[PDB]
């Protein structure tokens, strides 16, 4: 009862690009770029496809930095995300009526305007360390229980 998901990270030196939902659900939040797994894909080419089709960004070279299941009380679907980085990108990004992207310095994270499991794996993604998460929340707004682990390989 898990479905796969990407969110990719487009993670340069000093700046990370995130980019605001702009409509139906999650809207109003900035995010990486990410989507469900499809049929006869591998991880990694949905995660390269979602972030080409949702940033407009061409990706040479992706690396899986994490992997975050996500539990709504009573909704039997878990979701089990495939967290990526990349720093190796081509291309400028396209705002849509989805997606409104942004760059930010790295001390100026929106985590307030993010999901709140975000405050506490981001630092990880940021430091280049690996984990493995749970997050169980209960609605949008609120995390009941979480684990959260450094591992050496995803
Ligand atoms: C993975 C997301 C995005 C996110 C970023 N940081 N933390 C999260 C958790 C959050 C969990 C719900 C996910 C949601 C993604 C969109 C989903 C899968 C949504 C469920 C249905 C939808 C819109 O397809």
């Amino acid at each position: 009862a898990s479905r796969l998901y990407t969110l990719v990270l487009v993670l340069q030196p000093q700046r990370v690009l995130l980019g605001m939902k702009k409509r139906g659900f999650g809207a109003g939040r900035w995010n990486g770029f990410g989507g469900k797994v499809q049929e006869g894909e591998t991880i990694e080419d949905g995660a390269r496809r979602e972030l080409q089709e949702e940033s407009g960004l061409t990706v040479d070279a992706l690396h899986k930095v994490g992997q975050i299941v996500f539990e709504f009380v009573g909704e039997p679907e878990l979701m089990d995300v495939h967290v990526f980085c990349t720093d190796s990108i081509q291309g400028t990004p396209v705002e849509s009526d989805e997606m409104r992207p942004c760059w930010f310095q790295l001390d100026q994270i929106p985590f307030k305007d993010m999901w709140p499991d975000d405050s506490y794996w981001f630092p990880l993604l940021l430091q280049k360390k690996k984990f493995h998460g749970y997050f169980k929340f209960q609605g949008q707004d609120t995390i009941l229980d979480y684990t959260l682990r450094e591992v050496d390989t995803v």
